[PDB]
């Protein structure tokens, strides 16, 4: 239910995704563009792991972090918004594990996503059925 320690962990990784938000959001602010702000382009450092970190990709400002800590098989998905025309600004959060929702438990709770600011995630259905 706590996990207080992990917890602190995982917030310190998400502190530590705060300072390359700023790059982020200087990248779509610079170049206009959320195309512009992957790893190891436009002033965006190169896709790496620090000590702790166990895997994170950047593409398009939208960054997956991969087995995380104790969070093995789980992967979360930050994605960015940039769309003045829908008044959104910001970054949603979502946690991929599908055979630990104990793993979920954890990293929701650092990365807590509310229903307006979580990129929706399905099993098999992603595709949309719109032309018949």
């Amino acid at each position: 239910m706590e996990n207080y320690l992990r917890k602190a962990a995982l917030t310190d990784m998400l502190q530590t995704f705060v300072p390359y938000r700023t790059a982020v959001e200087l990248c779509a602010l610079e170049h206009g563009g959320l195309d512009t702000c992957d790893g190891g382009s436009n002033g965006i450092p190169s896709p790496t792991t620090t000590r702790y970190v166990s895997a994170m990709s950047v593409a398009k400002g939208v960054v997956s972090l991969t087995g995380q800590e104790s969070l093995n098989g789980l992967s979360v998905v930050m994605t960015p918004g940039w769309d003045n025309a829908n008044g959104v600004t910001g970054w949603a959060r979502n946690c991929n594990i599908q055979s630990d929702s104990a793993l979920q438990q954890a990293c929701e709770d650092v990365f807590r996503f509310d229903d307006a600011n979580l990129v929706p995630r399905g099993s098999g259905l992603e595709h949309h059925h719109h032309h018949h």
